[PDB]
């Protein structure tokens, strides 16, 4: 009776995708059987500009998408993408995601087309490159590919590297030929996309976050019914905290897979790490506002407020 197609970009084999599985199969229970989520990975329906103006035309019923391609749509949720904003600790950063802060953030979306009734982690970002990238000075003058975000080529700009956006779906190939030197994704979206197969170094640096936000045309929300409304936005949020341990186990195996494969792995340094984030704060933040306006200050006020609280 309430069929939703989602879609999104990443292999099925990742915790998203299982994540979803699992959510589709207990809304079908708890709701009679009645509401059907269909999941579509792998950018099957589309790249995620096209599925997220899907989403908001009803041509499809949802997406999961990162919140670095949302800021097209939403300026105000890619704050999300400043480096270094999230505690390292996890439980920490799931206070501010799934607190004040987190419900801030999706309620922006009503106001332009998208019901964002849930916002999952997804993983941290680490470097990868076909040049050397142990030191700071070293980025300077690479290229990389981003996600669709003004805010993320401000992040490479920072230290004096240059960025691109291009369709995920195309990112192996990009690095294969040579179109950009790098890119920067979580250590299991590099192993299950084969980015090691065309990436000769890695930098494990958790230096900005992979944040999921789940968004239903409104209409199809509109159309169910409260009690089924409510079981839905409940069981995305129960089974959220089996997808993050499947997400922080799967970067562990990765890591196993990516140094076999013969990938020259290394820290970030601590003062490269410290530098790195006093540089781009201020170009990525600026970047933010520029995009989000006053409202944009609201958001940043209410993360400094609540990180203060929590951290
Ligand atoms: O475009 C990407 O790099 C990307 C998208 C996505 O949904 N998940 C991911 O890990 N990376
Ligand atoms: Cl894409």
């Amino acid at each position: 009776k309430y069929e939703a197609r989602i879609g999104h970009l990443e292999s099925p084999l990742q915790p998203r995708h299982q994540g979803l599985e699992k959510v589709a199969k207990l809304v079908k229970e708890r709701t009679n059987g009645e509401v059907e989520f269909k999941i579509f990975p792998s950018s099957q329906l589309g790249n995620q500009r096209q599925m997220n103006e899907g989403v908001q035309f009803g041509t499809i019923e949802g997406t999961v998408s990162a919140a670095a391609f949302l800021g097209g749509f939403n300026p105000v949720v890619s704050i999300m993408d400043i480096p270094f904003l999230l505690p390292v600790d996890r439980a920490k950063a799931q206070e501010l995601r799934q607190g004040k802060f987190g419900k801030a953030l999706l309620k922006s979306f009503d106001s332009r087309g998208f019901k964002a009734i849930a916002t999952w982690p997804n993983g941290r970002k680490n470097f990868t490159s076909n040049k050397p990238i142990s030191t700071i000075a070293d980025y300077k003058g690479q290229s990389f590919r981003v996600m669709d975000s003004k805010i993320l080529i401000e992040q490479f700009a920072a230290i004096g590297a240059s960025a691109i956006a291009l369709p995920f779906g195309e990112l192996y190939t990009a690095l294969q030929n040579g179109v950009v030197d790098g890119e920067e994704n979580p250590l299991d979206t590099i192993q299950r996309m084969k980015f090691y197969e065309v990436q000769k170094y890695l930098v494990t640096s958790e230096h900005g976050a992979m944040e999921d936000y789940v968004l239903f045309n409104p209409s199809y929300w509109e159309s169910l019914p409260e009690n089924y409304q409510k079981i839905i936005v409940d069981t995305f949020i129960e089974v959220m905290p089996g997808v993050e341990a499947h997400k922080e186990q799967a970067q562990k195996d990765a890591l196993e897979v990516i140094k076999k494969a013969g990938v020259q792995v290394t820290p970030l340094q601590a003062a490269d790490r410290a530098a790195m984030r006093e540089l781009m704060y201020p170009k990525t933040k600026a970047a933010y506002l520029a995009r989000a306006g006053a409202q944009g200050q609201e958001l940043i006020k209410l993360y400094e407020e609540e990180y203060a609280r929590i951290v």
